[PDB]
């Protein structure tokens, strides 16, 4: 069957590209959120 | 880590005013001090 193959390939590629948007995501976030606090803990600490 | 080196900056320009706020108080007491004994001694003093 064709297609069985071919769907299987599909899906593993989409596994891969969700792995790299991962890798992206948590980089961004993790800058985002550090701003956020470094703003905030030295205007308390003042 | 960016954060680390710049609360080390803020904590060093702190701790370099506070010196110059304790230069300011002990003139200041000083003189307040001075002329209130002066007030206080010339008239027991009389």
């Amino acid at each position: 069957d064709p297609a069985k193959a071919a769907f299987d390939s599909l899906q593993a590629s989409a596994t891969e590209m969700i792995g790299y948007a991962w890798a992206m995501v948590v980089v961004i976030v993790g800058a985002t959120i550090g701003i956020k606090l470094f703003k905030k803990f030295t205007s308390k600490a003042s």
